[PDB]
């Protein structure tokens, strides 16, 4: 049967589940990386093998080739680089399982910058697509406006970015009646958008350190302005979060798990989030949401949430992956495998 039909499908996934982590980090541009990546990438309650890793970065490390490199090698040899990109310090990285290269199309990648902040400081968007089988799926990753009283052009940034993302391109939309020419993220069967949206805690450094004194966090996030916008529909319209259980992932003291004791005093908040959103209900399925606390070269903690997502049998009349991926980067992984 077709490369990317039924038959194939029935032998690599006979549920139609596929299993995802989608991942988000603000690095603070440091340059010297965590001493492992493992509890970032093989989260305790991941014990399952993923067959998809994707990657978000803001404020990348400088060194991007070093990072993607450091990630090839903990994964190992099973998975491989199907694409990357970059905008700015703003990164993305995507690996599957090496056995499913065959079942992808072209991968396909836009940018959206939503605000010049300084002449080398900018606020934007990366987007990949491609189609899996005959599902699309969409990733962006983002860095918004900073800034506790900055909502509305949060709001901005969101719009800016479904209005300008031009995706798909070469691969056809995989059902095109569904879609809206104002939003990318309607042109997708599945959707994850995950970045430092540095949306705050309201009510002040006092009252949120109060509410810190074990945590009470159902109650704390009724200061949470992103769940607030996107309950009155101002914001990521159709989309969900997963339930949060962890505390807040920013801002930290570096290398230390108090929160900013600076004359800043900047409000511990939910700065980093990973949302979805689908074409068919119920098609995503988050098995996990958390934090990565032993993380702590940066200011931000990693967020990453493990999904279960459904897929469908496609058709080979589309551009197709067809073995493509980074070569280059899977040797130097294995050559530092062979060294460590
Ligand atoms: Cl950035
Ligand atoms: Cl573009
Ligand atoms: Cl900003």
């Amino acid at each position: 049967g077709a490369l990317l039909g039924a038959d194939e499908l029935a032998r690599y996934f006979p549920d139609r589940n596929v299993a995802l982590f989608v991942a988000t980090w603000n690095m603070q541009g440091q340059k010297e990386l965590p001493p492992s990546l493992d509890e970032f990438l093989l989260p305790a309650e991941a014990d399952y093998a993923q067959d998809l890793y994707v990657i978000g970065v803001q404020e990348g490390c400088s060194d991007r080739r070093e990072w993607e490199t450091r990630l090839q090698e903990t994964l190992g040899p099973h998975y491989v680089l199907l694409s990357s990109a970059a905008h700015g310090v703003l990164y993305m990285s995507l690996f599957i399982r090496r056995d499913l290269i065959w079942f992808c199309s072209e991968v396909e990648c836009s940018t959206v910058t939503t605000r010049i902040v300084s002449q080398i400081k900018t606020k934007g968007a990366l987007g990949i697509s491609f189609t899996f089988f005959g599902t699309s799926f969409l990733f962006i990753t983002s860095h918004f406006t900073s800034g506790d009283g900055k909502v509305a052009e949060r709001l901005l940034d969101y719009t800016r970015t479904v209005q300008a993302l031009v995706l798909p391109r070469n691969v056809p939309d995989t059902n095109p009646y569904r879609s809206s020419a104002a939003d990318v993220t309607t042109r997708f069967d599945e959707v994850f958008w995950f970045g430092d949206f540095n949306f705050r805690l309201s009510g002040g450094r006092t009252v949120v350190d109060a509410l810190l004194c074990v945590v009470d966090v159902p109650a704390l996030l009724q200061h949470d302005q992103l769940i607030r916008e996107m309950r009155k529909g101002s914001i990521f319209k159709g989309f969900q979060e997963p339930d949060i259980h962890f505390l807040p992932s920013y801002k930290f003291d570096i290398g230390k798990d108090t929160y900013d004791s600076t004359s800043k005093q900047r409000t511990p908040s939910y700065t980093d989030r990973v949302l979805y959103r689908s074409r068919h209900k119920g098609d995503i399925c988050p098995v996990s949401y958390s934090s990565c606390p032993g993380i702590k070269t940066s200011d931000h903690r990693p967020v990453y949430g493990l999904f279960r997502v459904k897929v469908r049998p496609g058709r080979d009349n589309i551009p197709l992956a067809a073995g493509k991926f980074d070569r280059e980067l899977y040797l130097l992984g294995i050559k530092r495998r062979i060294s460590a």
